[PDB]
């Protein structure tokens, strides 16, 4: 059978009721809401632009503080030019990067220009896309009028902007103009991600095309037409969490499949990206797995990194409303831009798309045997947790979890104990579990059966936990080999058996 359990069509989706948008102590909002309406572009609040420079917020390049002379002027002077030859683009971002001009390499940019697009392609990039994408990154100080809290770490609090909003943003990013966003060996911003697109310009890798072709495909989107919905980042840090061992919560119920992927068959559950601490990872460099490529098919994602810290053990980034708009094949060395993906997410009434992710990073362990000691474990059930966990909202009115591998593959992850972890963890939370496997149907088939074997014997999340204690102090506390003896899932039923 090519899925396993309960059939994905009984498990809870949203949109299938939301108090007034409104600005508050913990939450931004930079449009007029009185003025929110379906299907028209939102209008900014305040209406004049207004700025903060200072540690608590980002600092915009439109921002008469940002000098070097005004640096704004300079990038309106150095942009406003036409461009014929990648040399020109290149020359124009370094005008006002001086200080990167023998750093940084723009040599995907000069190949995909030159010798990836044909002639028509790249005349259509030079004379109608870059020139519109100057023209909203420019039109920053009209559109992004409000300043923009940096969600720092420990700060519960949210965001709210328009997708026109972010295409103006992400317009400055790919054009590199934020301040205070390049040096290697900086103090301030260090602990947040890259977000200018310039490490996406260096190199020979096959993967910069298709990254390349996945973010012109959005711009050429939202510069033909302003998108006109809203987009919610919210940090969420919580500080109490269960006493995993005393936990007498039952699981619950799990649909575990080896085909579809997150973001298709999960469409209204909670999706979960397998993030990088600094989240996106290394969407606009070299990382090409499941989250850049969530990030380059939904590119309002990547504003994110303009404004959230690095995520600490106890914190995750909730960001609602984000719009699909390519289709790709593949993945790492085989993932290609497929088409243009018109998005039909119904949207709720903050006109935000019914897509919800959440970002969750898992731990990168050196040695397999590492992810078995108890603060290990525990570690990952509260990230996963916090993650899934909504204060304030009833079971019934939460959606299932979306998700699949997190944090194997590269960070070395056991797939069956991070599928474990992730079941007791929506358990904690009260959802039910959607589990894509991509590819691997022993894995499913071994998911489903512990799955069922546990809930059978009505075993609790603390049970279940305690079991994992076990297996640690039994098989890989003492283990002097890479490996241990028995594996966890037949450790599991022959200790309950
Ligand atoms: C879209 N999509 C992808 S592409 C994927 C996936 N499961 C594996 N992949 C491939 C990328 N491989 C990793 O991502 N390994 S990891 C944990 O991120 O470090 N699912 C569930 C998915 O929906």
């Amino acid at each position: 059978k090519k899925w396993l359990g309960t059939p994905i069509e009984e498990m809870r989706r949203m949109p299938r009721r939301l108090p007034l948008l409104r600005p508050s102590a913990n939450h931004t909002v930079t449009i007029r809401v009185d003025l929110l309406r379906a299907g028209e572009v939102p209008k900014p609040f305040p209406t004049h632009y207004k700025d903060l420079w200072d540690n608590k917020h980002v600092k915009m390049p439109c921002s008469e503080q940002n000098l070097y002379g005004s640096r704004w002027e300079l990038i309106q002077t150095a942009l406003l030019n036409k461009f014929t030859r990648p040399q020109n683009l290149k020359d124009a971002i370094l005008k006002y990067n001086v200080a990167y001009s023998k750093k940084w390499d723009f040599t995907a940019l000069i190949d995909f220009w030159d010798k990836v697009l044909e002639e028509a392609e790249a005349q259509h990039l030079y004379q109608s896309i870059l020139p519109d994408m100057v023209k909203i990154a420019l039109c920053l100080p009209n559109i992004c009028t409000q300043p923009i809290p940096l969600l720092a770490a420990a700060m519960n609090h949210s965001i709210t902007m328009s997708q026109e909003q972010i295409a103006s943003l992400l317009a400055n990013a790919f054009f590199c103009t934020f301040p205070r966003r390049n040096a290697k060996m900086k103090s301030e911003y260090s602990s947040y991600p890259d977000i200018n697109f310039n490490r996406l310009f260096e190199g020979r890798s096959s993967r910069k095309p298709e990254k390349l072709k996945t973010l012109f495909c959005y711009f050429r989107r939202v510069t033909a037409a302003a998108p006109t919905g809203l987009v919610t980042f919210t940090r969420q840090s919580l500080e109490d969490f269960p006493e995993w061992e005393r936990c007498e919560k039952p699981l619950t119920r799990l649909h575990v499949t080896y085909e579809g992927t997150i973001e298709e068959n999960g469409q209204g559950m909670l999706q979960v990206d397998f993030a990088n601490r600094f989240v996106g990872g290394g969407v606009t460099s070299a990382g090409l797995v499941q989250e850049e490529i969530r990030f380059l098919i939904n590119p309002e994602l990547i504003i994110s990194r303009l404004f959230t810290e690095v995520l600490d053990h106890n914190e995750c980034l909730i960001i609602t409303g984000t719009e699909q708009y390519s289709e790709y094949t593949g993945y790492a060395e085989t993932y290609r831009w497929s088409r243009s993906h018109e998005d039909g997410s119904e949207r709720d009434d903050w006109q935000r798309r019914c897509t919800e992710i959440v970002a969750i990073d898992a731990l990168h362990f050196r040695r397999y045997l590492d992810q078995f000691v108890p603060e290990k474990m525990r570690r990952e059930l509260n990230k996963a947790y916090c993650g899934f966990l909504r204060p304030g909202v009833s079971s019934e009115n939460l959606s299932a979890v979306a998700t699949g591998n997190w944090g194997c593959g590269a960070f070395g992850g056991d797939a069956r104990l991070k599928a474990l972890i992730q079941i007791l963890a929506a358990a904690a939370a009260e959802r039910d579990v959607v589990y894509f496997t991509f590819g691997d149907s022993e894995l499913m088939r071994d998911i489903y059966s512990m799955h069922i074997f546990l809930t059978e014997r009505k075993l609790t999340v603390g049970d279940v936990y305690k079991l994992l204690l076990r297996y640690y102090n039994e098989e890989c506390r003492n283990c002097s080999t890479p490996g241990p003896d028995i594996k966890l899932y037949p450790f599991i039923y022959h200790a309950v058996e």
